[PDB]
């Protein structure tokens, strides 16, 4: 059978915290009032929700609404955003409302002026790069912390007012948290931003995925390739990695966990060497790229979950040194 596994941080925060912290299903939701919000116009909608632009009519402030499809696992999300409430660059629940008409939960968030992703992903410079990936580690270390492993970190789930340089991740939907020992559903985080763990069908994972995730942002951004695994589906995802990084480290993550590979795999993974970063460097991109970019893109783009730089690790990095804190 596969090896255990376990966090080399933050194993034991949620043991040590009393029972009411973690235990979500236990948690009572104290009903705020639909009356107080008008809603303004609607600005998206996923397979989880339906999310509007509004108005909370008894302060006079700009809020967001997140109406939640009944598809149940509520009480976790709801949890997880009391706890982590207040810290660094993590969105803020302001309120929870039963919609009348849905008859679900509605949440209500404070609003952030999301400049548009493809607007900004153009415009970003060196500097820009290095100091809202600073920003999201703040978030990352935090929830860490926090005994919450997020398992959606992708552009998308990072709110950007590029005017007054504020950050937010939201998106706590497929947050969890972290036990020692538990196994976890596989079926998490975007296609292109799935650590090989899930690929793997590795399921006792930790907060490392979410370092996995952060690192495919990092490529995507100094590389500007978006995605930079792009993977057709989850198998040609791993394959993907594999081109880069190599199959020989891969069988050796796979033999230290003792993880048999499907065999859907044999007729497409072929052999492959490890890439040298500097090999994605070309003109278009040479000015977002540095030795400092390329050695902690490598130490979060890992195979081994336990071998990759954890959140405070990575906020320590040279990469980091230059920008203003
Ligand atoms: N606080 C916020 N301020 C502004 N826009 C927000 C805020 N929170 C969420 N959004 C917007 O809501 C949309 C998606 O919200 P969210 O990620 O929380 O839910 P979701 O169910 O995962 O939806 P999707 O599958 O579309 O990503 C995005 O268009 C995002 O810009
Ligand atoms: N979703 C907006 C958005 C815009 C730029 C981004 O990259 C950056 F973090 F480096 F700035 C991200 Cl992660 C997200």
């Amino acid at each position: 059978g596969p090896v255990p596994s376990r966090a080399r941080v933050y194993t034991d925060v949620n043991t040590h915290r009393p029972s009411e912290y973690w235990d979500y299903e236990s948690h009572v939701v104290e009903w705020g009032n639909q009356d107080d919000y008008q809603l303004v116009r609607k600005l998206g909608r996923g397979k989880y929700s339906e999310v509007f632009e509004a108005i909370n009519i008894t302060n006079n402030e700009k809020v967001v609404v997140k109406i939640l499809k009944p598809v149940a696992k509520i009480k976790r999300e709801i949890k997880i955003l009391e706890n982590l409430r207040g810290g660094p660059n993590i969105i803020t629940l302001a309120d929870i409302v039963k919609d009348p008409v849905s008859r679900t939960p509605a949440l209500v968030f404070e609003h952030v002026n999301n400049t548009d992703f493809k607007q900004l992903y153009q415009t970003l410079t060196d500097y820009d790069i290095r100091f809202y990936m600073y920003e999201i580690l703040k978030a990352l270390d935090y929830c860490h912390s926090m005994g919450i492993m997020h398992r959606d970190v992708k552009p998308h789930n990072v709110m950007i007012d590029h005017e007054h340089r504020k950050l937010r991740l939201i998106d706590w939907g497929l947050a969890e948290f972290y036990h020692p020992g538990q196994e976890y559903n596989v079926r998490v985080a975007s296609r292109y931003f799935k650590g090989p763990e899930l690929l793997v069908d590795y399921q006792m994972y930790d907060y490392s995925l979410d370092m996995w995730s952060l690192g495919c942002m990092l490529a995507s951004m100094i590389f500007r390739k978006e995605p930079f695994f792009h993977g057709h589906d989850n198998y040609d995802q791993l394959v993907r990695i594999a081109k880069v990084l190599g199959t020989e480290d891969l069988y050796d993550y796979i033999d230290k966990y003792n993880i048999e590979l499907d065999p859907r795999f044999n007729d497409i993974l072929g052999r492959h060497s490890r890439k040298r970063w500097e090999r994605f460097v070309h003109s278009e991109n040479q000015h977002l790229v540095s030795p400092e970019a390329l050695d902690f893109l490598d130490k979060l783009l890992r195979y081994d979950h336990q071998s990759r730089l954890t959140a405070r690790e990575a906020m320590e990095h040279p990469y980091f040194y230059t920008v203003v804190k």
